[PDB]
DNA sequence: ATAAAATCACCCGCACAGATTTTTTAAAACGCGCCACGGGATTTTTAAACCGGTATTTAACGGTGTATGAATCCCGTTTTATCTTCCTTTCACTTTCTTTCTCCAGT
């Protein structure tokens, strides 16, 4: 499914549910500026699939 | 995949020309000292100027017949102005090594 990511200042960037990272419980993830282009202090607040 | 054409390192002995490397030698220098020489003040002697006069010796002058000085044309020689260059140098970039930070499966 696509996802549609909202950024703190109003920017949508698209992406595919299986391009994020696997991991189990005890790991705690990676960080999402790998994936997208985010600014300094930008942020996620919103996902639409 | 078939044709055309090219290039370099080392080993073994021996003789000699050329390039460092010690080694010896003659010149230049320094310190100390003494006596050979030149300055200063008398005696002595002689070189040259000056009067003669005479007896030569030179230079200026008038004809002939050359040898050379200035001018021209070249070509090897050396100077000077004018190009390219390799090592020194840093320096921003890149790469590569070393330490640290987590993950994380296992018990």
């Amino acid at each position: 499914d696509h996802i549609l990511c909202f950024s703190s200042r109003g920017r949508v960037y698209s992406m595919k549910v299986y391009q994020l990272p696997e991991a189990t419980r005890g790991a705690r993830g990676r960080p999402i500026v790998n994936l997208l282009p985010l600014e300094q202090d930008e942020r996620i607040t919103a996902i639409l699939p």
